[PDB]
């Protein structure tokens, strides 16, 4: 009953593969929902088209910025920014889907797959979900990246809906 997003990745234009997402609406549904539909794009806006402007390999891929594509921006369907829902689910390896912010309570688009174990951000940022297929996607994804995060090629969300 959870929902299930997928993203369609492409590098400089060229097709890489798809990663889907479970979405943990059961546990955080105001932060999954704010995900789903910046997914769909129902809202009139979102995601598609959008890149990841961080990349740091060990570490995280970054995206979600779609209004200015480098990290200072984003908004979500709530507003420019929304409360940090809870924080039931914890940073627990690879794959883990968690939110961005800036500080206390200031959610809006941007997110982070977690490509390790990072427990240091429990509690700071809201985890509602993570990779169902494609781990091996993000994997190709995350070669792309360098140690400040900088990509050697502009990796996008090339499309992207509800499965």
């Amino acid at each position: 009953v959870n929902p299930t997003v997928f993203f369609d990745i492409a590098v400089d234009g060229e097709p890489l593969g798809r990663v889907s997402f479970e979405l943990f609406a059961d546990k955080v549904p105001k932060t999954a929902e704010n995900f789903r539909a910046l997914s769909t794009g129902e809202k009139g806006f979102g995601y598609k088209g959008s890149c990841f402007h961080r990349i740091i390999p060990g570490f995280m891929c970054q995206g979600g910025d779609f209004t200015r594509h480098n990290g200072t921006g984003g908004k979500s369907i709530y507003g420019e920014k929304f409360e940090d829902e809870n924080f039931i689910l914890k940073h627990t390896g690879p794959g883990i889907l968690s939110m961005a912010n800036a500080g206390p309570n200031t959610n809006g688009s941007q997110f982070f797959i977690c490509t390790a174990k990072t427990e240091w951000l429990d509690g700071k940022h809201v985890v509602f979900g993570k990779v169902k297929e494609g781990m091996n996607i993000v994997e190709a994804m995350e070669r792309f990246g360098s140690r400040n995060g900088k990509t050697s090629k502009k990796i996008t969300i090339a499309d992207c809906g509800q499965l």
